[PDB]
DNA sequence: TGAAGAGAAACCAGAGTATACCAGTTACTTCTGTAACTCAATTTTCGGGTCCTAGTACACTGATGG
């Protein structure tokens, strides 16, 4: 069943999670968009055939697509936007009231713990994963170890 | 011919007299409870957040000294 808000932005309502994966599977079904395959000029005619099979368009206009829509670090930052603004004054704000300004031990925490395990392949390729397989973002929350636990509730999130 | 009282025109306090409040009580009402459905207004209460100031842990830094 499809997931929709139950609430308007707090839960959704019950579905079958079973139900909802062969939905999305199904829409993707042989498209090529799950492949769980590393990304990889004889490929540059290939690709644009693809696209006059795709857009129905000449080689040509293929070509002149994939010509035209390419893609188009260094910490300067000059003649800036609103929010580049914001960031060059926050940057030069903390340039002057910090002085060590090294990633707290939180920050490296949380990062080394999301990033843990990203693009760690497996060393059997038997318990490699089908294409599709609905990961769940669970959050189990902490009981109340501390007394402060009952106001912010701690919580660890698994990636069943 | 004064003497011991006789009369006379003043003050002066006080005892009824006059007020002056100041309670002292008889009916004669409302207002309870319970019941009920109704609806809206208002309160209470109640679990949980919410923000804020103040420490706190903890990994790292930065000398420091022997």
């Amino acid at each position: 069943n499809f997931p929709e808000y139950e609430l308007p932005e707090l839960n959704t309502r019950a579905f079958h999670v079973g139900a909802f994966g062969e939905l999305w599977r199904g829409r993707l079904r042989g498209a090529g968009d799950l492949s769980l395959r590393e990304p990889p000029a004889a490929d540059s005619d290939r690709e644009d055939a693809a696209v006059a099979r795709d857009l129905d368009c000449s080689l040509e206009a293929a070509a002149e697509l994939r010509a035209v829509c390419g893609l188009d670090e260094v910490i300067p930052e000059n003649t800036d936007l609103v929010t580049l603004g914001v960031r060059k004054r926050f940057l030069e704000h903390r340039e002057e009231t910090i002085t060590i300004d090294r990633a707290c031990r939180q920050e490296t925490f949380v990062y080394e713990m999301e990033s843990h395990a990203i693009g760690k392949k497996p060393e059997n390729s038997a318990d490699m994963i089908e294409e599709g397989e609905l990961i769940l973002s669970v959050n189990i929350l902490y009981p109340v170890i501390f007394h402060k636990h009952k106001e912010h509730k701690p919580y660890q999130t698994m990636l069943v």
